């Protein structure tokens, strides 16, 4: 097996929304209080796992900025590649991260993601899945 998670990330004026997919099924959701309008600050947060100063929530000047994180648990490493909008063949990842660790399952693979963004995401709301 290879555990894989696809995480759709939306930055908006309300914060950062993570939707976690598993074989194309929405498996889990979480939210973070990460309010960042510019692409530069968003990608800096995505790379570093944190950002020092958040922007103001402005419901009259809203925004929507979307990224996709792809996590793979290869036999002797975990990788995370983050793509603008979604993984496509014409575009390359904005952020590349790698860890010398073995993960058994999607729950461990999510823990790696959550630990890179430590302190930000609330606990998972999880949904019924019908695998394959």
């Amino acid at each position: 097996t290879y555990p894989t998670l696809h995480i759709l990330l939306q930055f908006n004026h309300r914060g950062l929304e993570a939707r976690i997919f598993r074989h194309g099924q929405l498996w889990a959701e979480t939210h973070a209080e990460v309010v960042l309008r510019s692409k530069t600050k968003q990608i800096s947060f995505l790379s570093n796992g944190s950002y020092p100063s958040m922007d103001a929530t402005t419901p009259l000047n809203p925004w929507k900025s979307t990224y996709q994180a792809v996590l793979r648990a290869e036999p002797h490493r975990v990788t995370m590649d983050v793509y603008h909008k979604r993984i496509r063949p014409f575009r390359l990842p904005l952020v590349q991260k790698e860890w010398r660790t073995c993960e058994e399952n999607v729950f461990g693979l999510y823990h790696v993601f959550e630990t890179h963004y430590a302190g930000y995401f609330s606990d998972l709301l999880i949904h019924d899945v019908e695998t394959n």
